[PDB]
């Protein structure tokens, strides 16, 4: 199930218009309060008008709106399910604006909802763009409308959430399509539910950012349910999906073909393993014992020219893990692995010991000491999460979690780990006074700026249950060493959410729940749009465009020269990223040295060690000295 964020609004005050209605079939079938009755849309002998077709209300009055909700016909006909659809508010009935939620629903008689934040209303539209199985009706058996108990306006200057983006699944496993730049989610054989799989099927969707349509489709080609699994973009760019419900499959996503290839099995079957992109474009893998069994799982690594999976059994996994009182079942779970120098991994927690993991011969294991400050010996955390956000100077945010994956109080602990050579133990700091809220569950992406975005989780770990709500994202500046608190967002973002950034800037944040029949199943997805696109004027700001690459493919060493419209003072290079379960392996930052070769002109050189530079596809964006960035260029970084 699913649940609107507002409590239902009175309909007896409503005024609805509809763009066809069939005797039998009226507009306010739709608010009788009726299961039984619903709105239809011509058909027939009234002739069958083609989609769009709307259902427009009008309250009367001014409501703080903060979603709706539709049910469909109850009769066991499909007939008239909404896929495709836009949600609209007006306060005047003429000037609509952009959707405030758009989306696709999924092909069932379930309730469906739309949550998006509060916003006053009087007039509420919801356009049914396309019928879930191609036909030309629309139907709504209820339609209700919620409102928050109250509103408040975003602050200026603290960024702005919005719009909804509304799906067939619970995005709980994500990535970014670099050569389409869409978005990759995938739930596992059905679309809100993982128990009970017959295993083999995964249900995946995708939103494109560009056109605003949400697809979904079931790869059954790599035999794989996909659900609580390893994720990297390996050194070829193909996105490695290890393990989780089918325990030693492999499935490969090759986004320039858009297509789904089986890869070898693993040689141990593991599932909530984390899996690392290496230096030298293999990829590593260690612990994972939520599925596959329970047992010391050591390391393994995939070389993508061979295809085949290797165990080196050297590279233990008993000094990663953590003191989780449920034991191995959680202790090697979501590893912070990060591919460094010289075919090295670092795991930097969640727990308290460190170590440097070899991929050389049958693998070896070092410690590289304990995450810790002038505060104390950092605990286990569990769920907390690590961010690379300067590989050239090796700096690692890591912040959150709790010692325990559930029942336990999450932390503001956070930490600047700097790494140096394979080997050696890096320095580790407190990250300012810690975060704003305690938090665990949460997400995060490295921006543009070289700043972190934190958003969502809980202050107890509670899987499924929306419970002890972190609202406020925080962000984290390097440079100042501070977190800034930014606006909150009204959709509760727990266990199995996922956070991404789009090459565009902004934050992708979605998912929460797959609990089948819970009412914590979060359908969706919100865009978080950060203050460096706006202006001071609450306006979204000009941007500097990228009118020219010498290149899009690029070996580490390499350079580039590029041609801009407008000065620029700063350029980064993000990699490409892929999340589930709190991890994200495959983002990590570079902050670029610009060669100014006037005219707008300008060169960099990609770092020339692959354990920064890791192979795979880059976002290159470019800032003004205001600080704005450009929508990303996509390179592919080669060894
Ligand atoms: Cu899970
Ligand atoms: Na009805």
């Amino acid at each position: 199930a699913s649940a609107p964020i507002g409590s239902a609004i009175s309909r007896n005050n409503w005024a609805v218009t509809c763009d066809s209605a069939q005797s039998g079939n009226e507009c306010n079938k739709a608010i009788d309060g009726n299961k039984d009755t619903f709105w239809h849309t011509f058909y027939g002998a009234n002739g069958d008008p083609k989609p769009p077709h709307t259902y427009t209300i009008d309250m009367k009055t001014t409501q703080n709106v903060n979603g709706l909700s539709m049910l469909p016909r109850q009769d066991g006909n499909q007939n008239g399910w909404i896929g495709r659809h836009e949600v609209y508010l007006s306060s005047d009935g003429t000037n609509w604006g952009s959707p405030v939620a758009s989306g696709s629903w999924f092909a069932d008689s379930t309730t469906k909802y739309s949550n998006f934040e509060t916003r006053p209303a009087r007039y509420v539209r919801l356009v049914a763009i396309t019928e879930a199985n191609g036909q030309p009706w629309t139907s709504i058996a209820e339609i209700n409308v919620f409102q928050a108990s109250s509103y408040t306006a975003p602050q200026p200057g603290l960024g702005r959430w919005g719009p909804t983006i509304d799906l067939p699944i619970v995005p709980a496993a994500a990535a970014i399509e670099p050569t389409s730049g869409r978005v990759l989610m995938w739930s596992s054989y059905r679309n809100d539910a993982f128990g009970g799989s017959p295993g083999g099927i995964t249900l995946t969707s995708s939103w494109d950012p560009s056109t605003g349509i949400v697809s979904d489709r079931t790869v059954t080609v790599t035999k794989h349910d996909m659900f609580c699994p390893g994720i990297s973009m390996d050194g070829n760019g193909q996105i490695v999906v290890t393990g989780g419900n089918d325990a030693k499959k492999t499935s490969l996503y090759d986004s320039s073909s858009d297509s789904w290839i089986p890869g070898p099995d693993m040689q141990v079957a593991r599932g909530y393993q984390s899996s690392a992109t290496m230096s030298d474009g293999r990829v590593f893998t260690i612990g994972g014992s939520w599925s596959g069994g329970v047992f010391e799982k050591n390391g393994e690594v995939y070389s993508p020219s061979s295809k085949t999976w290797t165990s080196l059994p050297n590279a233990k996994v008993n000094p990663m893990l953590t003191a989780d009182k449920q034991g191995l079942y959680r202790s090697d779970n979501h590893a912070w692995l990060f591919g460094w120098k010289k075919g090295s991994v670092f795991q930097a927690g969640p727990s308290t010991a460190m170590n440097w993991y070899y991929t050389s011969g049958s693998g070896d294991v070092k410690s590289a000491g304990k995450r810790q400050s002038n505060r104390g010996v950092a605990p286990d955390a569990m769920c907390g999460n690590a961010v690379m956000y300067d590989a050239v100077k090796g700096k690692i945010l890591t912040f959150g979690g709790s010692p325990d994956y559930q029942d336990s109080d999450a932390t503001t602990n956070a930490h600047i780990i700097t790494l140096g050579e394979p080997g050696t133990s890096p320095n580790t700091v407190f990250a300012s006074n810690g975060l704003y809220f305690a938090r665990t569950f949460h997400t995060s992406v490295v921006l543009p700026d070289g700043s972190t975005f934190i958003t969502g989780g809980q202050r107890r770990g509670i899987p499924f249950e929306d419970s002890t709500p972190v609202f406020t994202p925080e962000i984290y500046v390097p440079e100042q060493d501070t977190f800034y608190k930014q606006n909150p967002n009204s959709i509760v973002r727990v266990y199995h959410s996922i956070s991404l950034l789009l090459p565009d800037g902004r934050v992708f944040n979605g998912g929460g729940g797959l609990c089948g029949d819970c009412t914590t199943n979060h359908f969706d997805a919100q865009i978080f749009t950060p203050n460096y696109l706006y202006n001071s004027n609450g306006n979204l700001a000009t941007r500097p465009k990228i009118t020219r690459t010498s290149t899009q493919s690029v070996k580490v060493g390499g350079r580039i020269t590029i041609s801009t419209d407008s000065s620029i003072s700063k350029a980064s290079l993000i990699r490409y990223g892929t999340a589930t379960h709190t991890v994200n392996t495959d983002q990590r930052r570079i902050p670029l040295t610009l060669t100014n070769n006037g005219g707008n002109s300008y060169s960099f050189q990609v770092p020339s060690d692959s354990g920064v530079a890791l192979p795979g596809y880059w976002m290159l964006f470019v800032m003004n000295s205001a600080g704005v960035p450009s929508v990303a260029s996509t390179i592919r970084v080669t060894q």
